[PDB]
């Protein structure tokens, strides 16, 4: 990426926001994190290091043994996930007055990650912070084939989207380790079983499985990892081959639309394609790494629901000086609402936070329900919607035995495909409509 090649102490000055390139080698331990933390301790600056995932937060904590850190005495350096910071910023609970924010894998398009960049960007622009955003693919990335530590062999290829019973020998004949990016867990399951039946040992990584399964990759007893986009956020595989479907499935809100729908499988962004490719080409002493890719990229990501959701979160983060935060500069043109448009009044905000935290509902839906004045425990909104919001399962209208006693058709006032797009999501939403959590 085009970021700074190396940390310099100047980056700790107030009002500085610096992109630092990430070009990890074959080595286990990252080195740059402990250097930055040492420099923050030397400067006596109150610092948070922000990991994209719990796995990366644990790797940082291990790398930082010997430095005074608080992993979430008198420690002035905290280590936590992007989403932990954003969650704490939404609650009345005090968050430390950090001088320095270091965001690892700062390209992450999770709404909590985008909102945290906005909070950080705002504190920097106030002259109350310095920030380092570590990423090989900062906003406005267009090149899917950036320069790498080692040469990569790039090859367009037909990539299976289903189990195969002939052809694709190039996939199974390879003797090394392959990381294969798929647009869905379900398609990944089909491919995985095909490879297992062909005598391969397969690990399946996705947002749900990552905490348990990613640790299996550190051992060399596997042939394939079948992964979703979550492995774009700091996964370190001991592999020399990537297969990239070049596809994703994403939630979208059409401009001025009233609902969230899923799109795809469809082309990924250049940033995502570069991150997937960037799992390999890491060791300057090892030529011959291979990237096989199955389709084009698109820079048109403005429909992704995570942009509106990040703005919803940031409009609801109360700053102690009464300033409305803005998104990080290069992400501001992803949304078209005026600053503060989504800010909830006090009781609505309490219910919003519970919809996110205990309800496990998406940001958009949590907002719509909270803004409408429903109490967290008041599930009447799940039934009072229009006919086209009826939810169907194995092709029949879903009936809920409500807590009050009556059986009602599941027909929410607001329709978010993420709560009914598969069996597991619909089960959780039915449990919610029934008042089980």
């Amino acid at each position: 990426g085009p970021g700074s090649e190396a940390f310099t102490p100047d980056m700790l000055k107030k009002r500085r926001l610096t992109i630092l390139d990430l070009h990890p080698g074959a080595g286990k331990t990252r080195r740059v994190i402990p250097q930055i933390v040492r420099e923050c301790v030397k400067a006596r600056l109150r610092t948070v290091i922000l990991a994209p995932t719990r796995v990366v937060a644990a790797e940082m904590a291990e790398a930082l043994r010997g430095l005074p850190i608080r992993y979430q005495g008198n420690e002035i350096v905290d280590v936590m996930c992007h989403a932990t910071l954003t969650q704490r910023l939404l609650t009345p609970a005090k968050v430390p007055n950090y001088n320095v924010f270091v965001m690892d894998e700062a390209h992450f398009t999770d709404p909590a990650s985008i909102a945290a960049r906005g909070y950080i960007s705002t504190k920097v622009e106030l002259g109350e912070a310095a920030a380092i955003f570590m990423t090989a693919t900062p906003p406005g990335t267009t090149d899917p084939f950036p320069d790498s530590n080692a040469p990569i062999i790039d090859q367009e290829a037909e990539i299976p989207d289903r189990a195969w019973n002939s052809g694709f020998e190039w996939i199974t004949e390879y003797t090394g380790k392959t990381v294969w990016f798929v647009p869905s867990v379900r398609m990944g399951n089909e491919i995985a079983m095909c490879l297992t039946k062909a005598g391969k040992k397969v690990i399946q990584l996705n947002r749900k499985s990552y905490d348990s399964e990613y640790q299996k990759c550190k051992g060399n007893d596997w042939d394939f990892v079948i992964t979703t986009d979550i492995s774009e956020m700091g996964a370190n595989f001991g592999a020399h081959r990537v297969i990239d479907s070049r596809k994703c499935v994403k939630p979208v809100i059409l401009d001025g639309d009233d609902r969230v729908l899923m799109n795809g499988p469809a082309p990924i962004t250049p940033a995502s394609a570069a991150q997937r490719r960037g799992r390999i080409g890491r060791d300057p002493t090892q030529s011959g790494d291979e990237y096989f890719y199955g389709g084009p990229t698109t820079t048109d990501d403005t429909g992704h629901a995570h942009w509106i959701e990040a703005k919803i979160l940031l409009d609801n983060i109360q700053l102690q000086n009464g300033l409305v935060a803005q998104l990080y500069g290069p992400e501001r043109d992803k949304v078209f609402t005026t600053d503060g448009e989504y800010r909830l009044r006090s009781e609505q905000k309490k219910n919003f936070v519970e919809f996110l935290r205990t309800g496990d509902l998406p940001v958009w839906l949590s907002y719509k329900v909270a803004e409408a004045g429903y109490a967290y425990t008041d599930r009447r909104w799940c039934f009072d919607g229009p006919a086209n919001n009826t939810i169907l399962e194995d092709n029949n209208e879903v009936e809920i035995w409500t807590r009050q006693g009556e059986k009602r058709i599941l027909r929410p006032r607001w329709s978010d495909a993420r709560v009914y797009c598969d069996n597991q999501a619909l089960r959780s939403f039915k449990e919610f409509a029934a008042g089980k959590r």
